[PDB]
């Protein structure tokens, strides 16, 4: 099991995991739109962690865009395939991901939860209630009325 940070470089190896992981995004969040995860996935802005499994299976990840000046982060799209949950990949996922945006300088993570995934984010240690203001994400992080934003401190000293 391997926790890489997968780089959007054109490359055949590269994009095969990428699209690999976009699948599973699509299938684990069947509302959401796959030709806008397809849009983010291989945005400009956006980088994924991936759960590489045997050197080439991914089997799962997290989409997120840093707004590195602002020291805080969203995640865009996390999902593990149903056929690999329940075995302890998530929550080692999501520390992986702390320890990388801590050695990144950032210091919160903001994200807009699944309500199917609101359990799984509370478990994570992120919580409804808010420690950074919302003028400080306005304009950089969207503001939906729908959906749960949910945010996670990421401590400078913590082992993650």
């Amino acid at each position: 099991l391997d926790f890489d940070i997968l780089t959007n470089d054109g490359t055949h190896r590269n994009m095969k995991l990428l699209i690999d992981l976009k699948n599973i995004f699509s299938r684990q969040l069947p509302k959401m739109p796959k030709e806008y995860i397809v849009k983010l996935v291989f945005d400009r802005h956006h980088e994924s962690m991936v759960i590489l499994k045997n050197k080439q299976k991914v089997i799962g990840g997290i989409c997120f865009r840093q707004y590195k000046p602002q020291r805080f982060a969203e995640v865009a799209f996390l999902a593990v395939t149903a056929n690999e949950q329940v075995r302890g990949y998530g929550t080692r996922l999501m520390n992986k991901f702390k320890d990388h945006m801590q050695k990144q300088n950032i210091e919160y993570l903001l994200t807009y939860a699944d309500n199917f995934a609101i359990g799984y984010f509370k478990k994570q240690g992120f919580t409804k209630e808010h420690r950074m203001p919302q003028e400080k994400w306005k304009g950089y992080i969207k503001d939906y009325d729908g959906g749960t934003l949910m945010e996670c401190y990421i401590h400078p000293y913590v082992d993650y």
